[PDB]
């Protein structure tokens, strides 16, 4: 079954221990390098690929929302060759997207992330599919043209992500516009390093506030440009 | 929200890796000492306190069904003094009810238990309360009378659980009727060692196939008798 993407009201947060956990979980997801420096090896927070409005994280259709995610695990992973839990999946995002180290599976910060994801999933039937889950891929027949992609990047992306892909810092030292390549970006093991996933994300979410504005060809070619560049190597 | 206790159809099991996991999970829950001997320190399987029909485990109202349990975690534990995950909760049942050792939080058998619980929870909204969850307690004002309880035990329980509480083995060496005290029963750390929980279980589920037949006084007193006896000590 597919159900709608619903976002709960932060005014109806439970109190007690669970509410305090949810609030800490939102912070870990929004501000991950500063909150979890022992585990993060780049400049990315979860929210840089799992954006949300109103200070929430992971609430946007076609940008891998967390709404409903708790009810989809455990599930099979071809990386692992077996079923994995949601804790383990978060571990892989720390190791790959954040170029870091997985939290222990009972670490309190990991549990607070889980509590926040569960809060966002409230009312979703276990096993159901949320409309707008994941990042829909975009695939062309034909190798991306990074020459075209370089021209598109300069015209549509550079002002935010920079001529050297290094992003723009905000006043408090967190990325306002995150790095797309180089030492502070996602590593080679990340899902965003796959052509069709980057092309899909770009097509649906970029340029910022212009969702679904690039033609399919343009998203494909600019993703290819972006992925020509060096970034940290995953072991 | 409270929703109904629904049990899925084993004929509609998913295939692939998830279906194979679910099936292994049902076996670990039904036949735990034989399947997980490194982790089990008594004669109990999960199904001896979380019974189910038709070979399922954890599907009976007022006998702590697993239907819906996945959507109730993480939650606060006063034992731990913080939020815990469902994997951690299962660990505590291994340590206390099964007098053993917790599985590692990524152990494949634990994940297969989780997969089975998730399958049983299919369609339950995350966060909802399933009708018949847990084991409703029964509490009297007044200390249980174990003299009364001994007479009730002889008349209503002994034929199955034995004069020495040691249970009845089946032909394949698993308990048909499980031990209520002594070295093969639950340890002192288990929830069933608490007077009001044992009284509630008994009242709602015992004698077998005579749910809600003891008066409240009778359940209370027989639970008290049962809990006068030695059993393994929890560290
Ligand atoms: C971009 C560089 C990412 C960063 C930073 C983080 N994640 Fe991610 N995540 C990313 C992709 C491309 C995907 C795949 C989407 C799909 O179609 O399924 C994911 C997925 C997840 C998931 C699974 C979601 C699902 O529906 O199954 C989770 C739980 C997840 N990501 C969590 C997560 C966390 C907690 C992060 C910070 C530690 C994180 N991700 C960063 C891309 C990126
Ligand atoms: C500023 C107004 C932006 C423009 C123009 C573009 N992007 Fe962007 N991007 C921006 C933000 C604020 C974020 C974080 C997520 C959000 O949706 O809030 C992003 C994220 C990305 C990512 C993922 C994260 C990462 O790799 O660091 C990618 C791959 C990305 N953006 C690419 C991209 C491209 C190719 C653009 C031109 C077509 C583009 N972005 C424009 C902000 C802005
Ligand atoms: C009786 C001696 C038990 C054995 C054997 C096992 N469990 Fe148990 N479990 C027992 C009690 C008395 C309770 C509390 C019920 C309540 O009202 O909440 C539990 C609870 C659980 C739970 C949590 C259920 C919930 O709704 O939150 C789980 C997940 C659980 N038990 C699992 C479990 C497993 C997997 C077992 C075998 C390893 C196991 N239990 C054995 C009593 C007994
Ligand atoms: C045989 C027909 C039984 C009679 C009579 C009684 N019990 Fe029982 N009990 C029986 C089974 C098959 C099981 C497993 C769970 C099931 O519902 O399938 C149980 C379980 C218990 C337990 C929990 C497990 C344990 O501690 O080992 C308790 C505490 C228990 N039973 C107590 C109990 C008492 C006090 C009875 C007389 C009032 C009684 N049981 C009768 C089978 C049978």
């Amino acid at each position: 079954p597919t159900v709608a993407l619903t976002v709960p009201a932060a005014a109806l947060l439970p109190d007690g221990a669970l509410g305090e956990s949810i609030v800490r979980g939102r912070r870990y997801l929004s501000d991950t390098p500063a909150q979890l420096p022992d585990f993060v090896g780049n400049g990315l927070a979860c929210r840089h690929c799992h954006p949300g409005r109103d200070g929430e994280v992971g609430t946007e259709a076609n940008a891998a929302p967390f709404v409903g995610v708790v009810g989809r695990f455990p599930q099979y992973s071809a990386r692992h060759g077996r079923l994995i839990t949601l804790e383990q999946r978060i571990g892989d995002c720390f190791e790959r997207s954040l170029n870091g180290r997985a939290l222990a599976l009972d670490h309190p910060a990991l549990i607070d992330m889980l509590a926040y994801m569960s809060w966002l999933s409230q009312g979703v039937p276990v096993g159901a599919v949320v409309a707008g889950h994941g990042i829909p891929t975009l695939t062309l027949e034909r190798e991306p043209d990074g020459v075209h992609g370089e021209a598109l990047y300069q015209a549509r992306c550079l002002a935010c992500h920079g001529a050297d892909g290094s992003g723009t810092l905000d006043a408090d030292g967190r990325y306002l516009f995150p790095p797309l390549w180089g030492p502070r970006s996602f590593n080679t093991g990340a899902g965003m390093n796959r052509q069709a996933t980057a092309a899909g994300f770009i097509k649906h979410k970029m340029p910022l506030g212009a969702d679904d504005s690039l033609s399919d060809e343009e998203a494909w070619d600019v993703a290819g440009f972006v992925l020509t560049h060096p970034r940290p190597l995953f072991q």
